């Protein structure tokens, strides 16, 4: 056929094969600086476990030198070797001596419990601000309870690495908690990687298993497996029916629930319709009045690239017309003079919003505009080689060019030479020869600071060509 169903062909190949027998696609993520100089600077403390932390080290020097990440975790890692997102970062940077303590009212600390792990963080760096200022007094009981998850053993409360390495750096601060230390620093130090570092979370696999199958859903002719990940996914479901991003993760987030209930639309909707019911209510549930979605918790914000892909993933169901049609009026209100709303993700979602959703009369015209003046800034915005980078001026990786390919697949067809077409031929250039793609990662956590989920690469890119195709 043509080069570009050869290279899905072998892309779908290898990601089929990626899937193991329990209907997981293994996704594990990368060492990540931040967290693997959190871990450092605990054991060092601690002076515990000489092998991991001499590891850890080796870890940070190599890195510094050969793939030097965002300059806040370059600090961080040289701190450690010698607006609420400002105060996070700055506490963190106090905490290990590279800088001052904020000046700010305690209360500046505190977050909404709902928002669990950020919650966990900010009590922990409050905990460390008390501390390291000369005011432990301050530190209240509830202070402390927030933090007893860190003291469990086995992995990180919520796959989270940074909230249990803060959470411990705080902990080791009180003589009444002291006692569950050692046995949780056994286990942070088996958590090193072969190259020596700290991964930020255990994976993603929930998150990764899903967007393969929707991709793999989305063939002329889907394989097999996709039964048993729809059955691995649907098992994995929260009391209030949504998805956390990994195995073990009960705070449930509607990107992933998203990707769940697309997928099982297609390839398993009477098997698992009660699964698909119960995601459906947990979407509902979240909503707000404004029409948009936020991302875990109902009261927090509405987001553009969230309320689009709920209203992708509710539309399936004619009962619920007019929620969807509220979350896409909210995400036409909030177009920005350019056409947008990395640069790419959030277009890609609005676009599958205003283009998969039926609408006629006034309404299709206003969201035809809108979706043409968004493709519109994706082509002035490509890159020379038909791929995009992260922002504009960045050079193309596969992940951002994936993106905005699905996007594209909902304009006019392909001419040669057009946009589609020169974003296909990009990707059919940037396959390796064991058919996968190696990419920029774009996953961020504590945005902006990115963590590198490698198999997300071809899953993402097999996504946009079964889309294209």
């Amino acid at each position: 056929a043509t080069a570009v169903v050869r290279c899905r062909t072998r892309l779908a190949r290898r990601v089929v094969a990626a899937v193991g027998p329990d209907g997981l696609l293994p996704a594990p993520c990368e060492s990540r600086v931040l967290e693997s100089a959190l871990a450092l600077a605990l054991l060092t403390e601690e002076r515990a476990e000489a092998d991991a932390t001499a590891r850890l080290t080796a870890y940070l020097r190599t890195t510094l030198r050969t793939a030097p990440p965002d300059p806040f975790q370059c600090a961080v890692a040289r701190a450690v070797l010698g607006g609420r997102k400002r105060l996070m970062f700055r506490t963190v940077l106090a905490a290990l001596g590279a800088t001052g303590f904020p000046a700010v009212p305690w209360e500046a600390y505190d977050t909404r419990p709902q928002q669990s792990w950020l919650h966990m963080e900010m009590k922990a760096l409050k905990v460390l601000a008390a501390h390291g200022t000369g005011h432990p007094d301050v530190v209240r009981d509830e202070d402390w309870r927030a933090l007893l998850p860190a003291l469990e053993p086995g992995p990180a409360w919520e796959c989270n690495n940074l909230a249990q390495l803060l959470a411990l750096l705080a902990l080791r601060h009180s003589p009444r908690h002291r006692p569950a230390l050692g046995d949780v620093l056994k286990h942070v130090a088996g958590r090193l990687r072969p190259d020596g570092g700290m991964p930020a979370i255990d994976g993603m696999t929930v998150f990764t298993t899903a967007a393969a199958g929707l991709a793999l859903s989305l063939l002329p002719a889907p394989p097999a497996c996709v039964t048993p990940m729809a059955d691995a996914l649907a098992l994995r479901r929260n009391p209030d029916g949504g998805y956390g991003f990994h195995s073990g993760v009960a705070q449930s987030d509607v990107e992933d629930t998203c990707y769940v209930l697309e997928f099982l639309r297609r390839a398993a909707p009477d098997r698992h319709r009660t699964a698909v019911a119960e995601a459906e209510g947990y979407l509902l549930a979240l909503r707000n009045p404004d029409g948009g979605f936020p991302t875990f918790a109902r009261g927090t914000s509405s987001e553009i690239a969230m309320t689009a892909a709920a209203a992708s993933a509710l539309a399936h169901d004619p009962d619920r017309r007019e929620e969807v049609d509220e979350a896409v009026r909210y995400v036409v209100r909030h177009q920005r003079p350019d056409g947008t709303f990395n640069a790419t993700n959030a277009v890609f979602r609005a676009v599958l919003a205003l283009t998969g959703v039926a609408a006629h009369g006034e309404e299709r015209r206003s969201r035809a505009r809108a979706a043409e003046r968004a493709l519109a800034h994706l082509a002035a915005t490509q890159n020379g080689d038909g791929g995009w980078g992260h922002a504009e001026a960045e050079p193309s990786d596969p992940i951002s060019t994936a993106y905005a390919v699905i996007a594209l697949a909902r304009g006019p067809r392909a001419r040669p030479g057009g946009p589609l077409d020169r974003a296909l031929a990009y990707l059919v250039e940037r396959q390796h020869p064991d058919g996968g793609y190696r990419s920029r990662p774009d996953q961020a956590g504590p945005r902006p600071l990115l963590y590198d989920v490698p198999a997300l690469a071809d899953v993402f890119v097999l996504l946009a060509l079964a889309h294209a195709t």
